[PDB]
């Protein structure tokens, strides 16, 4: 898929808030 965090960040996608770096 597309990155949830690109360069440490919060980068909003489906399953990004489930993924480990931006776990919101």
């Amino acid at each position: 898929g597309p990155p949830c965090c690109l360069y440490g960040s919060c980068r909003p996608f489906p399953g990004c808030y489930n993924a480990l770096c931006c776990r919101k």
